[PDB]
């Protein structure tokens, strides 16, 4: 036998800073969960038992904190690239660290209307993420994303015009509920090192808030045709308003919302333009996917 | 043998809910999980294998989307309180309905500074609760609350003076981090029917809003003791504030941020004033529960 | 206000411990999650800061390993009873001990049909539990449960005869799938104190061991009339089979298996005697409870 | 823009398909989530409102349950073979199906020391997995995994002889637990259609039989050098079984399970040979990745 791929490190390491202003007395917080595995001249760990290879994922965590203290923490992006290139560089046997990092809010509290200096709350559960693969000789591959963020509109949905024939039981609608959660990652340029992702720093945050902002005002504003249309608009925007970013991605569950027809009852009209009360769906769920480039 | 105690129903209905004023194009979305347990003359359904005393579960279901159909769905306590009258007034044998309802978040858009018509956003994972005890000859006792929010402070929490003795390890701190899950209930004064309810149907939005208000701003604001101690001040509050409440219980855990010391790296202060780096833990918890009434 | 109740502690206390005999070399393993919340003369801890009649939770956890490196874990009936006994006896002003366990399966191996020394398998993820409440001067009420053990069968499940009404659209049916998610629980008559649990050691491992085998006999055997009558059978044998049970309860989701009509696809016939694939609704889900005690 | 990649279909399909012997009376149950995912001439439904390329969601749903009454679901590499061919060849726009499916357990129950016709236990949260990719003129890729198979031994572990530098805190061990759950995948040869898959039936279960016996039995006999040494003596052995899988991956976190020193209360010893209870860590993991292939 012999290895063909591997890689190792530490997984769900959680992390928090905290910056103090020590002349306004207001403080700021980050929280995440961290994975960094490397990959490397490792297979004789596997193959032979050899240990001398492995730079413990012990260390590896104690890394993280180490780096955590000694740098930003935010953009993740940043944050990510810092700690990935300091393993290739710091071991030469290891020539990939790959990290992922999922930001977890914490918003500032605004307390009779005056933002407190050291109060936060967990405003979401929609998480900022990264992944960021630094590979010797090949430069800094970033991926980010945002996900978890869970909408819904009551109307102006519609899925008509779909392939019918003897597997088709869907009726058409011209007025639907949609929801779902959405994940969309923006892949950008390689970047060539540490120095050209440093060089793009305010990109970060204004690229995570263009893709936030106009999945939302697309999702309300669209008279959407398929979640697939509505999904398309979002990237070809987002490619549109930034020209490091070469590929959006989505990938959105249709969490569906049935009608209930009550009519067996009372003859009550709760279907149609008379539909109040529905049954969301648990499972399943459609699931629709798109990676958009430029063309 | 003989049946002590029995409560049979549907648990975990999902249901939706849509208000459309047509007049101005607004929508609103109500989205909840509802359970209902009911109580009475079923023993013989254990005992004798006498399904005529059940109200089926899959009816129970049914009943449910009706009378959300035929009625407002909030404030939740007012549901729950019409939903359990109707079993215990329909069914002769059947004395008493459970009725558990948690309230999921949809907080309406707001999309270039203007609220949307019918887009809205799950923007936290937060729970708005009641339980709705309806008990034939004996009225509606109704507990409500707000579960599932998740607040941080940087500091001004401390914790010192506890109990030493040959099983303490813990260092007093005049400085620490303190985060918790709010679990928050107030028990309202018995009502004696669906009358009495309507009559304070608003004080449940605005007990509510109240609870919500007092737990964050005393969360920010108290330099605090302990966790039992404001706490405390929270429960204190709620009670001053609204006569037809009876008790206020909290159930908090302590979600531990844990310092990490990095000296044996490089001499890094990581430690006391110098402290920037934690490790937040998943587990063990503190876990810190009240119930406050009246003097 | 005043303190109307108040507990405190730590919860979410993972324990693992070995058993290693050095003459044979087989060792065997235990894992738990402890719960400890103290009650006593504790109300000034919310009311006035004072945190001298705190014993800190970081310290109830200390005193969780230390008691199980000096006792028995096994079984959790006597593990809680001393663990609980011990703050009720070394702290003056604490008058409460609540202990809940979750014990963890670890079930040795058989490799080549050989029990294996020191390899284990979780083969379930059901779990043993305890509720041990150490009261001073009011002895050790313990509950004993099994929990999260899953189980379905195909056919011999029947519920027909149930109360038919303007809200009832279930067909009766004599032949449906029955699967439910098993929570049983025994109640020991009050013990006195550690010697009298002391003195039923043997009975605690006996008695859960009867549980789940009329649980899974009764389960298997039953033509089921509903899951009332089939719950009914299992609490009355289990209490005619140890004396020191008051009472044995029961709650069971009726997870529930749709036919599915796929009689519009090419006249297929899937449903009654021709049913063959079902869907599984993950919500929502009747449930059903029941005590049950001696007449 | 344009699009780059797209995908879609239904998600979190649950079936339950039964199997009755009416001459024997023995029941037999298999119970699934699966995923179908198409791939196809589809850009036009993203870029133009164009549905009449989608086949819907719910007509995937309809074709799932359809094929599923139609056909056997075990093994469910075969299962899948047939649902991805269905939508390759019935839709001639679509030219790829990715489907996923995990099996879950249901375990005939042993009543009395003899198997019951037709009642079951979900007697582990592990899974038996399939991804099998139907892509039109490119064959069938069915990658076949069990996952969720949590172990745990109690000696014949160590970790010694890694990389010691500044980052490094981790002691040397010759004895520690090791804990994990295997996710462990082989991957087929390529398949050139249904014909070809249908041949090879029966290497399906006894692929997966092999794997697992494997797992396990190597788990509980390598006196362990490393996660790495381990996981690679499993994969080259399940490789030189069966010549028609290519290669073996497996993806293991270290569940790491830490001494506690106890020598502060009392002077307990419970470090080094005297440790017996363990404090389990929920996070970080260590997660460890190989893939094997042959030399
Ligand atoms: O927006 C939608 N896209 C689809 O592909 C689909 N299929 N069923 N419903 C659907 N809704
Ligand atoms: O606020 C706190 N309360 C307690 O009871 C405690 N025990 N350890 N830490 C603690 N923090
Ligand atoms: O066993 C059952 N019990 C019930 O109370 C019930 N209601 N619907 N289906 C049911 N099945
Ligand atoms: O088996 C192990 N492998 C590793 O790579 C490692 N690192 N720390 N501990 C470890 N244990
Ligand atoms: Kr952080
Ligand atoms: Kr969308
Ligand atoms: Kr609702
Ligand atoms: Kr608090
Ligand atoms: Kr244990
Ligand atoms: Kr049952
Ligand atoms: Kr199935
Ligand atoms: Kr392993
Ligand atoms: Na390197
Ligand atoms: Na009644
Ligand atoms: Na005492
Ligand atoms: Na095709």
């Amino acid at each position: 036998s012999a290895v063909k791929a591997a890689r190792y490190g530490k997984d769900n390491v959680r992390v928090y800073k905290v910056h103090k202003d020590e002349k306004t007395g207001v403080q700021t917080v980050y929280e995440m969960t961290v994975c960094v595995l490397l990959e490397g001249e490792i297979e004789t760990s596997y193959t032979k038992a050899d240990n001398s290879v492995i730079v413990a994922t012990d260390s590896i965590k104690n890394t993280i904190y180490i780096t955590a203290k000694q740098n930003p923490v935010t953009p993740p992006e940043l944050f990510g690239s810092i700690l990935g290139t300091h393993f290739i560089e710091k071991y030469n046997h290891i020539h990939a660290a790959h990290v992922n990092i999922v930001c977890h809010r914490w918003t500032r509290m605004d307390i009779d209307g005056k933002p407190h200096p050291h109060s936060f709350i967990r405003d979401s559960e929609e998480k900022r993420n990264v992944q960021v693969d630094v590979v010797e000789g090949k430069g800094i591959d970033i991926k980010s994303s945002l996900s978890g963020l869970t909408v819904l509109k009551s109307t102006n949905s519609q899925f008509w015009g779909f392939l019918r024939d003897e597997y088709t039981t869907l009726k058409e609608t011209w007025d639907r509920i949609l929801s779902t959660d959405v994940d969309a990652t923006w892949q950008w340029k390689n970047f060539s090192g540490l120095q050209e992702v440093r060089s793009h720093v305010p990109k970060f945050d204004a690229t995570w808030a263009t893709a936030r902002e106009v999945t939302l005002k697309t999702f309300a504003e669209d008279n959407s045709a398929s979640v697939q249309a509505t999904m398309y608009k979002m990237a070809e925007q987002i490619l549109a308003r930034q020209q490091l970013i070469e590929t959006v991605e989505y990938s959105l569950p249709n969490k569906h919302y049935f009608e209930i027809d009550l009519s067996w009852h009372k003859g009550l009209q709760n279907t149609g333009k008379n539909a109040e009360v529905f049954a969301p769906q648990s499972d399943p769920n459609g699931l629709i996917k798109c990676t958009v480039g430029r063309s």
